[PDB]
C-alpha cells in the first residue's frame, strides 16, 4: 500500500522519540520493505541467551519459539551461555540458522568479552535477551539498528520520578531526579556488534567501579544500562509488544501483538 | 520535558515511514537534544546552491536568511555554484561559517564531481537546495541523516497514480503505476557526503543513458531523484514545512512552521 502523509500510523501511542528514533509498534512498519532491505545485505543476527542453574529448563521452549518467530528468512546464530552444556536441548533449526554453546555482573562482562571475539566477524547485529520467555509473534528485522533498548512493561505509562533509576550519587549508574527519557529493561537490548561492544564494556567497567566503591546499583546491570542509554540514546526503542508479561499485565488494547512474553 | 509513551507526538500527520524513517515535523523533535548530539561530533554541514544567469539576484536574501536560520551554532560551509563570481553578494557570516564560490543535467553532474573532491574532507553532510528561496524559520540538525528527501508541497496530499513520476519504460527514471512511496522534490535533498556522492552519481549516470537513448525524463533530474529514492529509501523524509510556497498554497494548519519558502 501507499503511506498517507495526512494519516498517523498510530493515534494512541508515541511512534518516535524526541531525538527522532522510531518507537517500534505494530502498524508502524511494512515488514516486506524491511525484509528486502535487510536480505540485500545478507544480514546475520546473533542472539545471546543465558541459561544458568535451573534456567536451562527454559531453553527448549525459548528455542522452539525463536525458530517460529525470530528473524525467520534471515541468518541467525544463537549463542547459549550455560553452566550445563549437556542440558542444552537439541532443537531442529531452519536453514541459515546455527547454535553455539558457550560454557560459563556476569551478563555484561560475558557479552563484552564474547562480543570482542573474532569468530563474531560474520555476525552483523547482536540481540541480548532473557531465557525465561517465549516468542508468540513476529520479532524481526524492524528491531535492527545501531543501538536499541526496550521499554520496561511496568513503567511505559509512568513519569520519570517514578522510574527506578539508581539515585545514589556515589554509584556510576546515578541519574538525577529530573533526568531520564524512558525506563529500559535489561531483558532485551542490542544493536550492531560494535554498539553492543561499547554498551556492555561501558556497563561492565561502570559496575567494576561501583564494586571497588562498596556499592551495588539498585537494579544491578539494568541500572547501568539505563545510565548508558540516557547518555548514548538508542537509535530505535522497542515498544512493550517486545517485552511483556500477560499473567501480570493482561493484554491491553494498545498492544496489538504480544511478541515475546514471560513464561508463567 | 519527558516523552510520554501513550501520547502521539502528532495526531494529524504521519511521523514515520513504513520503513521506520522519521518524517520531520515540528513537535516531533527536541532540538536541544539533537543539537547536543551533533555538537559532540563537531558536525560540519556543506550547503550547495546554484545561481546561474538571472538567479544570482536571489543569493543575497538566500544567504542572509541562511545566516539567521540554517544550522546556527554548527559549522557550515556554503558552496555557491555560479557563472558570475563577481555577482556573489558579500554577506557577513557568523563564527564557524565559510563560503566558497565555484565557477561553472548540470546540478547532479556538478554536485557529483564536487562531492568527490578531497577539499570536502572536512565536511560531514551535504544539503542541496534551490536558490530562489528564503529561510523564515529554524532549519537545523533534525534534518541530518545518511540520506534524506523532501516531500513536494504540491503532492504530499496525493495518491501515487497522481505522482508525476517518469512513466515511459525506456527512461532510466521509469517507475510503474502501482509503485512509489512519496513524490520527492528536487529542490531540497542531502545526506552524508558519501550518500550524496552515490545519489548524484546515480542520477547523473542514469540521465547520461537517457540522453544516449533520445529521452529526457519528464521532470529531468527530479524524475531520476524519485527513481533513486524509491530503490534506496531515505533514512529521513522532510515534511513540507521544509519546502513551501505560501503565495501558491497558503499556510495550512498542519504546517506549524514555514521554514524554507519560495520567493514571490
Ligand atoms: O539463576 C539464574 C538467574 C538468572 N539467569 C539469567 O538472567 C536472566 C535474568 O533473571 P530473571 O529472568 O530471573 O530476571 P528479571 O529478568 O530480573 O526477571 C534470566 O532470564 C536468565 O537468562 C540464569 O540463567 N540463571
Ligand atoms: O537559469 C537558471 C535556472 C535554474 N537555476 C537553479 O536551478 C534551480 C531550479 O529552478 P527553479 O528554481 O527555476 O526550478 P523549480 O526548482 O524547477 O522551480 C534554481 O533554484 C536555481 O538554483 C539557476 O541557477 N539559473
Amino acid at each position: 500500500p501507499q503511506p498517507k502523509v495526512l494519516t498517523p500510523s498510530r493515534k494512541d501511542v508515541l511512534v518516535v522519540t524526541p531525538w527522532l528514533a522510531p518507537i517500534v509498534w505494530e502498524g508502524t512498519f511494512n515488514i516486506d520493505i524491511l525484509n528486502e532491505q535487510f536480505r540485500l545485505q545478507n544480514t546475520t543476527i546473533g542472539l545471546t541467551v543465558f541459561a544458568i542453574k535451573k534456567y536451562v529448563a527454559f531453553l527448549k521452549l525459548f528455542l522452539e519459539t525463536a525458530e517460529k518467530h525470530f528473524m525467520v528468512g534471515h541468518r541467525v546464530h544463537y549463542y547459549v551461555f550455560t553452566d550445563q552444556p549437556a542440558a542444552v536441548p537439541r532443537v531442529t533449526l531452519g536453514t541459515g540458522r546455527q547454535l553455539s554453546v558457550l560454557e560459563v555482573m556476569r551478563r555484561m562482562e560475558m557479552i563484552s568479552d564474547f562480543s570482542e571475539r573474532r569468530f563474531l566477524s560474520e555476525v552483523d547485529y547482536l540481540v541480548c535477551v532473557d531465557v525465561d520467555m517465549e516468542f508468540r509473534d513476529h520479532v524481526g528485522v524492524e528491531i535492527l539498528t545501531p543501538l536499541f533498548g526496550t521499554l520496561h512493561p511496568s513503567f511505559y505509562g509512568s513519569s520519570r520520578e517514578a522510574f527506578t533509576y539508581e539515585r545514589r550519587p556515589q554509584s556510576q549508574a546515578y541519574i538525577p531526579k529530573d533526568e531520564g527519557d524512558f525506563y529500559y529493561m535489561g531483558a532485551f537490548f542490542g544493536g550492531s556488534v560494535q554498539e553492543v561492544q561499547r554498551l556492555t564494556r561501558a556497563c561492565h567497567q561502570a559496575m567494576m567501579v561501583d564494586q571497588a566503591n562498596g556499592i551495588e546499583a539498585v537494579w544491578h546491570d539494568e541500572s547501568h544500562l539505563n545510565k548508558y542509554l540516557l547518555r548514548h540514546k538508542p537509535t530505535k526503542v522497542l515498544s512493550p509488544e517486545y517485552l511483556w508479561d500477560q499473567q501480570l499485565l493482561g493484554w491491553p488494547a494498545v498492544l496489538r501483538k504480544l511478541r515475546f512474553t514471560a513464561v508463567p
